[PDB]
């Protein structure tokens, strides 16, 4: 079997990326955060303390005839946005883009952090790293992937992340015209969970690359580039201006400047970042300082290919037996 699902910005900086997800009998269709950086699926619901919800869409498994509590099950999550989200877990059917797998565990918020809260566009979480993040309790449940990977063609789901402009993942195949040139491969390690890889260097504008191995993780669901600081200083020097401010809490720039591509490595191949990519406007309405997305990944304690850098690419996400990541231009 295969899936494929259009994934669209949730705003005019591609903060994040929502796609349509069907649960339930009848189907429940909501938005939610393809997120290669977690592992659980959780969704606003008619359990969401009602305080806590503001537009978005909520699940409601009391009119899914074929969900099922987990009994007993819980579930407490928070990412490095500092933003989090906690309840309880349900069985259910889940469809993403003709791809079905039944059972699939649906956590349930019963609490959000308010920065869910305040943003109506995104109605859960789709998590897509490794089963072993995922935080229900007493009993781990695996993601849609690993439930949907014995079914698929190929054990694969990929993102096709746009700029502005609404992408696409897939699950179960390859698009072969949905990208130029080659796929280059390199190695995964799971022990942490994550899609984590190792880049082997970078360029600045027309800059010569320089080799350097910068291990970090393939993660949809963070906005930004977050890179080792040497390397963010060296970027944001070629932007006249630019300087990291505490206050605001990172790289700044004029919105008057034209930024400089960003190439990182992908073993021999090159995956080029265009300078408008890493424009996220100003800081604040009508502000004439304009927000990096190049940051410093210092403090972090790992190094992250978000959106910045994958929507560049076209990436394969293979979950064969040893794990890969494909990169190909587009
Ligand atoms: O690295 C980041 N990923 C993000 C996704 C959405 C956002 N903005 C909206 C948002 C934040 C938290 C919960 C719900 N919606 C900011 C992000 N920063």
């Amino acid at each position: 079997s295969t899936g494929s699902a259009t994934t669209t910005p949730i705003d005019s900086l591609d903060d994040a990326y929502i796609t349509p997800v069907q649960i339930g009998t009848p189907a429940q269709t909501l938005n939610l955060d393809f997120d290669t950086g977690s592992s659980d699926l959780w969704v606003f619901s008619s359990e969401t303390t009602a305080s806590e919800v503001d537009g978005q869409t909520i699940y409601t498994p009391s009119k899914s005839t074929t969900a099922k509590l987990l009994s007993g099950a819980t579930w407490s999550i928070s990412y490095g946005d500092g933003s989090s989200s906690s309840g309880d877990v349900y069985t259910d059917t889940v469809s993403v883009g003709g791809l079905t797998v039944t059972g699939q565990a649906v956590e349930s918020a019963k609490k959000v952090s308010s920065s869910f809260t305040e943003d109506s566009t995104i109605d859960g979480l789709l998590g897509l790293a490794f089963s072993t993040l995922n935080t229900v309790s007493p009993t781990q449940q695996k993601t849609f992937f690993d439930n949907a990977k014995a079914s698929l063609d190929s054990p694969v789901f990929t993102a096709d992340l746009g700029y502005h402009a609404p992408g696409t993942y897939n699950f179960g195949f390859i698009d072969t015209t949905a990208y130029t040139g080659s796929i280059t491969y390199t190695a995964v390690s799971t022990k942490q969970g994550f899609w984590e890889w190792t880049s082997t260097g970078y360029a600045v504008g027309s800059g010569t690359f320089k080799s350097t191995s910068i291990d970090g993780i393939a993660d949809t669901g963070t906005t930004l580039l977050y890179l080792p600081a040497t390397v963010v200083s060296a970027y944001w020097a070629q932007v006249s201006g630019a300087k990291s401010s505490s206050s605001v809490g990172g790289y700044v720039f004029p919105c008057s400047a034209t930024l400089p591509s960003f190439t990182f490595g992908v073993g021999s191949a090159r995956i080029v970042i265009p300078g408008d990519y890493i424009d996220f406007g100003p800081i604040s309405t009508g502000s004439s300082s304009c927000f990096g997305g190049i940051q410093s990944s210092a403090g972090i304690g790992i190094n992250i290919f978000g959106d910045v850098a994958l929507k560049a690419a076209f990436v394969v996400f293979n979950g064969a037996t040893t794990p890969t990541l494909g990169f190909a231009s587009k």
